[PDB]
């Protein structure tokens, strides 16, 4: 099964899922020089505050924190997204040192880890129906770099002791999500895929421009956890994160002047 091991990681995905190698692969390097401006886009609207929480999965890959999203409650509307997309759940990627895990970079520069909040688009349903169309998904990433620590994720940090290894997920109600976000929601947009197998190309990639700062602390605790299952040897869950793609015919966009 596909991973981010030597044997089993990024360089083999093509094997399994020919669309790695397709033209609007994720993530990509953001070269800051050739983003336009773009006045086309609408402001973008976060609107988190009735946000269900409800678990968090330790899945082999990363772990996420799941959302009801039976009903229109945190939902990601305007800049370049046409309707409502609603809040799935979030996850991070990270390293192994804190100058390497971002997936997208800016200008070649790579940052300690980087969060996805995933949304699906709801003219479409249900998430599987909207992975099957190239508007289905907006993914909104911000990055985080080592410094002071964000009091909104220490909730996250906390409670991973208890879904240490594969399969293992805990109860995650009330968790705010709001308490992840930069200040300013400036960013970059671009159509891209998801970064993990299966690779669809579905998705509306909204990259902030701000990181979030989160201590170092914070970070070695995402990084005591372990890709394996209870029982079996311990594989540290590290370096989760697929390199820069070619951006091939693609154009990114600047919310900002
Ligand atoms: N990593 S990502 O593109 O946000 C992603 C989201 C959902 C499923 C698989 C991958
Ligand atoms: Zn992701």
């Amino acid at each position: 099964h596909w991973g981010y091991g030597k044997h089993n990681g990024p360089e083999h995905w093509h094997k399994d899922f020919p669309i790695a190698k397709g033209e609007r692969q994720s993530p990509v390097d953001i070269d800051t020089h050739t983003a336009k401006y773009d006045p086309s886009l609408k402001p973008l609207s976060v609107s988190y505050d009735q946000a269900t929480s409800l678990r968090i999965l330790n899945n082999g890959h990363a772990f996420n924190v799941e959302f009801d999203d039976s009903q229109d409650k945190a939902v990601l509307k305007g800049g370049p997204l046409d309707g409502t997309y609603r809040l799935i759940q979030f996850h991070f990627h990270w390293g192994s040192l804190d100058g390497q895990g971002s997936e997208h970079t800016v200008d070649k520069k790579k940052y300690a880890a980087e969060l996805h909040l995933v949304h699906w688009n709801t003219k479409y349903g249900d998430f599987g129906k909207a992975v099957q169309q190239p508007d289905g998904l907006a993914v909104l990433g911000i990055f985080l770099k080592v410094g002071s620590a964000k009091p909104g994720l220490q909730k996250v940090v906390d409670v991973l002791d208890s879904i240490k290894t594969k399969g293992k997920s805990a109860d995650f109600t009330n968790f705010d999500p709001r308490g992840l976000l930069p200040e300013s929601l400036d960013y970059w947009t671009y159509p891209g895929s998801l970064t993990t197998p299966p690779l669809l190309e579905c998705v509306t990639w909204i990259v902030l421009k701000e990181p979030i700062s989160v201590s170092s602390e914070q970070v070695l605790k995402f990084r005591k956890l372990n890709f394996n299952g209870e029982g079996e040897p311990e594989e540290l869950m590290v370096d989760n994160w697929r390199p820069a793609q070619p951006l091939k015919n693609r154009q990114i966009k600047a919310s900002f002047k």
